[PDB]
């Protein structure tokens, strides 16, 4: 169920690849892990995996008391389907600027961060 | 607010039995899981509203649970035009279309919504 899906998710994280969820119902692609198709409810899903590239669909600045800020934002890949992320500002992060998956270490756990590419 | 700061509210409005939902004042979505943007349009400019935990069964599966049985999961579709996942509680027999209402459970405590279907 959808507790192994979550779990898997972070196997796939620590190998540096980042996972998304195609329906073979319907077609439809989802990042957020869960065992009947949010779009068509079919249970025929299975893990895919996407090459990262992607652009910044919406992002909000979320300041820290140094002055710096956090980029909150919605990534979309190119496979075409959108996800929540942090987005870490190399060059400049505006709307549809082009961002590129990075793996970091969270508190030992690596996780998918978008970094703005050139 | 923050995504956290949502997210607690609902645990607060899941405590009084209320099922809460946000509704994007940009673009006209209405979501259940709690984000700071709209998923559909990007917008910060969000509000939360309340179900009335009227709804229907758009999808559902048989899980196995390890005494033998079944538990239904499902998809259920809000009367306000919004689906949200759970489990689902077989008053009468469960099926597509069924309508259903919220109810809310303890779990390490902390309510939680799920949903019943109706007679
Ligand atoms: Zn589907
Ligand atoms: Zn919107």
């Amino acid at each position: 169920r959808e507790e192994e899906i979550r779990e898997l998710y972070f196997k796939y994280f620590d190998e540096n690849k980042l996972p998304f969820i195609q329906c073979n119902k319907c077609g439809h692609k989802f990042y957020y892990p869960r065992v009947l198709c949010p779009k068509c409810g079919s249970s025929d899903i299975e893990v895919r995996f996407s090459k990262g590239l992607g652009k910044i669909f919406a992002m909000t600045k979320v300041y820290r008391k140094d002055g710096s800020y956090v980029i909150y934002g919605i990534v979309e890949l190119e496979e075409g389907f959108r996800m929540y992320s942090n987005i870490i500002e190399e060059s400049q992060a505006d709307i549809n600027r082009k961002v590129e998956v990075i793996f970091k270490e969270i508190n030992g756990k690596k996780y998918p961060l978008f970094k703005t590419v050139t």
